[PDB]
DNA sequence: GGTAGACCTGGAC
DNA sequence: GTCCAGGTCTAC
């Protein structure tokens, strides 16, 4: 059929692969664990959302990540927008010899590798990243898909539309940074973090510098990178880790939150040591994530993205 | 310098 | 009717 969300049965020729076996990938492992909030599973083992500014589906066998692209006549994705995926994936990053690695360091995570192969990070956009983990603020991944979707059909580009989706690209720094966006974002139902999108949308284009600002942040050590983001309204420790991780090739960069001390407590039998507090605090969550770091190594972030992700599976 | 409390909301015991 | 989820900000 020409219309609605297309899956590998019903339009054969519209589809394209790439070797990818499902022990480096894991889509139900890795779109719906909150690294990205955009995607859904339109049609069981079919996910949809956006991927470099065009709506894609993706649904995988035991050794091919099958890939549609709805954009001109109707077509199978090129080689060139395939690489897009690749990208999106970061697919020359062998899950395999992290996994290994990390299992030889770390028993616990050995055992619990097991059972959860294919997880692995995303490459996201920084500014997509940033506005979307600053939703993510005291909230649950349920919701915060809510408000980003929200966000998004509000202030985004209109792509097509399939069924009764119509895709949204992400909202620009200038339409986030526009009059009145903080009210529309609360009748939206974003609560305080309105303020939030507002004010960081206007520091980083009224103070920083602009796009160019974030995006160079890609170069810049975990360190600087780390530490100019704190600079953003609505943006602690945490959202910046995961900001660092997600968008701006930090792989060491280990995000802090209420699950992670779940698991360092309970896994790991860990206690701060350096800092006071008996708790969350930013000492002792500093020192967690350099607990973590020296545990895992170079791809920490990595590493805990297995176990959050394994962790969110109760 | 290092804790305590306000900020929004919708699924949940 | 109370409680928690990938926190942050600021007063003292
Ligand atoms: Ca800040
Ligand atoms: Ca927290």
């Amino acid at each position: 059929s020409e219309f609605g969300h297309r899956t590998l049965a019903s339009t054969p020729a519209l589809w394209a692969s790439i070797p990818c076996p499902r022990s480096e990938l894991r889509l139900d492992l890795v779109l719906p664990s909150g690294q990205s909030f955009r995607w859904r599973e339109q049609s069981p083992a079919h996910w949809s959302g956006v991927l470099a500014d065009q709506v894609w589906t993706l649904t995988q066998t035991e050794e091919q990540l099958h890939c549609t692209v709805y954009r001109s006549q109707a077509s199978r994705p090129t080689p060139d927008e395939l690489e897009a995926v690749r990208k999106y994936f970061q697919l020359d990053v062998t899950l395999a010899q992290l996994y290994h690695h990390w299992g030889s360091v770390d028993s616990h995570f050995q055992e619990v590798a097991q059972k959860f192969q294919g997880v692995r990070l995303l490459r996201q956009d920084p500014i997509e990243c940033l506005f979307s983990f600053i939703c993510s603020s005291c909230n649950n991944i349920a919701r915060i898909t809510g408000m980003v979707e929200r966000l998004c059909q509000a202030f985004g580009p209109r792509l097509i539309q399939l069924d009764d989706v119509t895709y949204h690209g992400f909202p620009s720094l200038q339409a986030l940074a526009g009059p009145e966006v903080e009210a529309h974002l609360r009748k939206l139902g974003l609560g305080y973090r309105a303020r939030y999108v507002s004010a960081s949308a206007r520091a980083i284009l009224e103070e920083q510098g602009g796009l160019a600002w974030l995006q160079q942040l890609r170069e810049s050590s975990y360190e600087e990178a780390h530490k100019a983001l704190c600079i953003l309204p609505g943006v602690g420790t945490k959202v910046a880790d995961c900001i660092c991780l997600m968008a701006l090739d930090k792989p060491q960069a280990v995000p802090v939150d209420v699950h992670m001390w779940h698991i360092a407590q309970r896994d790991y039998s860990w206690h701060p040591t350096t800092s006071q507090a008996k708790g969350p605090s930013p000492q002792t969550n500093k020192e967690l994530g350099n607990f973590f770091r020296s545990l895992w190594g170079p791809y920490a972030g990595w590493a805990q993205a297995v176990l959050f992700s394994a962790d969110l599976r109760q």
